[PDB]
């Protein structure tokens, strides 16, 4: 599925997000956009073999299972896959656990060079919230 700006954050918004570890909704937004450009089935392989899923972009290294990662942890406890459908469930809850491990927002290499610093507030401006 691919999300409207404003149908995402509203998404994002009723799971919780808004405000999540200090990090508001304009935060989440722009780092969906730039990360996977609102697209659910996003998928990207990383020279060491892992492989990111999703909106989010959640990296199979450390935080799901995918068979094809060798000695890595699925700290989410979930198939990649799952964080591939059009319920973003999956993805969000398992982003809360990644942004509550002591680096925030920064394993978002995304958000760090393209949202961090800058007008986030941008992305749910005019958005029925
Ligand atoms: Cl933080
Ligand atoms: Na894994």
């Amino acid at each position: 599925k691919v999300f409207g700006r404003c149908e995402l954050a509203a998404a994002m918004k009723r799971h919780g997000l808004d405000n999540y570890r200090g990090y508001s909704l304009g935060n989440w937004v722009c780092a969906a956009k730039f990360e996977s450009n609102f697209n659910t089935q996003a998928t990207n392989r990383n020279t060491d073999g892992s492989t990111d899923y999703g909106i989010l972009q959640i990296n199979s290294r450390w935080w799901c299972n995918d068979g094809r990662t060798p000695g890595s942890r699925n700290l989410c406890n979930i198939p990649c896959s799952a964080l591939l459908s059009s319920d973003i469930t999956a993805s969000v809850n398992c982003a809360k656990k990644i942004v509550s491990d002591g680096n925030g927002m920064n394993a978002w290499v995304a958000w760090r060079n393209r949202c961090k610093g800058t007008d986030v507030q941008a992305w749910i401006r005019g958005c029925r919230l």
